[PDB]
């Protein structure tokens, strides 16, 4: 698809067998996922943002399918306000900027 | 320009007379740069993010060149660590997301 930016460019995305919305967001490194029940090993870390940091648990090698594109990569859950997808996800499923 | 997404799609701006760097960011609803000298009259305000929130100077009818193009719009000023544009601007410079 291509999504013009007038409103927030989310997408529908399943991930650990749920399904769930998400922002395209290009302007995260990684993939940021709210308190979700995840199966697996995980490892604590902590990512900045602009308000702060907060304490996420990082899985990696998790798939998600994306608007219908399947992905394989780090996936962050933690008390983010919003499920974000970042350009760790974004360049797996092809996905530019154009203007 | 398409611009893919393995590094930070950063670009060049020119705002009240100063060139920067900003992060053309999709999942940032409103345009916030870093602390600098702007002339207009200012609103404070809060937003918020993921580690919280923070204050900043609201200026409207602000003009930004975005890698070339043009663009009048409101701008946040205060402690962001990057400088981000976001919706509110990307939408005038014909922003896109394509995959
Ligand atoms: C009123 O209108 C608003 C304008 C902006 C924001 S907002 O907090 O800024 N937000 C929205 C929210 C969905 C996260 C945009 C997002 O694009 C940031 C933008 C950014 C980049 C940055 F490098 C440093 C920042 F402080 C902020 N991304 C990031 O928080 O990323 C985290 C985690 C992922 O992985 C990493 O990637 C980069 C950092 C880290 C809010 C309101």
């Amino acid at each position: 698809p291509q999504i013009t930016l007038w409103q927030r460019p989310l997408v529908t995305i399943k991930i650990g067998g749920q399904l769930k919305e998400a922002l395209l967001d290009t302007g995260a490194d990684d993939t940021v996922l709210e308190e979700m029940s995840l199966p697996g090993r995980w490892k604590p870390k902590m990512i900045g943002g602009i308000g702060g940091f907060i304490k996420v648990r990082q899985y990696d090698q998790i798939l998600i399918e994306i608007c219908g594109h399947k992905a394989i990569g780090t996936v962050l859950v933690g008390p983010t306000p919003v499920n974000i997808i970042g350009r760790n996800l974004l360049t797996q499923i092809g996905c530019t900027l154009n203007f």
